[PDB]
């Protein structure tokens, strides 16, 4: 019973850690206007959240308008910050296993394609990323949560995609793994901020929500992929 061919890797949060320094820059831009709010708070609802709506989270949760330089700022500091993205702990190892034992895998991110290929870039992780890279300009735009990009992925690979597991860290995009038809392994490695949480990942259809690179490297072995301990 060998469940699986492939592996497709969400970017932000499997392998790279992001959303953490994104968090810290909104907390000092903000605390230094005198709002101070907790990084688990700033993860929760500024991520992923236009910059209008933030506004109205703040003017909403808070009774706080920032100032006018507010924009001007943040994204002074956002720029210098794309600088301090990291490889998510045992990502690298991962990478090298399976490309030891030879098995296809492709990332799939809703980045901007610079900033895709800047962060692997930063994290130090680009040789072992390797070629099959893929953001949504490749199928038009359609990003996570539709399937196209991991329907895409997967025929570059030349795997079906019922035959990959996708690797994700939120609700976006392990539903665009399961609507391509894929199995969802969630991946929620600690320390690190997530769109989701364990329960919501498990209640959307995760076969199973892993906590590290090291459980994820074991449950590809015991899925044929890699060789166990
Ligand atoms: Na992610």
């Amino acid at each position: 019973d060998a469940p699986f061919d492939a592996v497709l890797f969400d970017l932000d949060g499997v392998l790279v850690e992001s959303e953490g320094i994104i968090a810290q820059v909104w907390q000092s831009v903000l605390a230094e206007r005198g709002l101070h709010l907790d990084l688990t708070e700033i993860a929760m609802y500024f991520t992923g959240q236009r910059f209008d709506g933030v506004l109205a989270y703040l003017a909403q949760q808070h009774d706080f308008v920032p100032p006018p330089d507010f924009l001007d700022v943040l994204e002074t500091r956002f720029n210098a910050a794309m600088t301090g993205v990291t490889a998510i702990e045992g990502a690298a190892e991962t990478l090298r296993a399976l490309r030891a034992a030879g098995v296809p895998f492709a990332i799939g991110s809703n980045s901007e394609r610079g900033r895709l290929h800047l962060k692997l870039r930063v994290a130090g992780l680009t040789e072992l990323a390797g070629e099959h890279i893929y953001d949504p300009s490749w199928v038009g735009g359609r990003g996570k949560p539709h399937p196209d990009l991991y329907t895409f992925a997967a025929q570059q690979l030349g795997i079906l995609p019922e035959r990959c597991v996708v690797i994700e860290d939120s609700v976006t995009g392990g539903a665009a793994g399961l609507a391509a038809g894929a199995t969802l392994w969630g991946l929620l490695v600690p320390g690190h901020p997530h769109p989701d949480g364990a329960a919501a990942l498990s209640r959307l259809g995760a076969a199973r929500v892993l906590t590290s690179h090291a459980e994820l490297r074991a449950a590809l072995a015991e899925a044929g992929l890699l060789t166990p301990a």
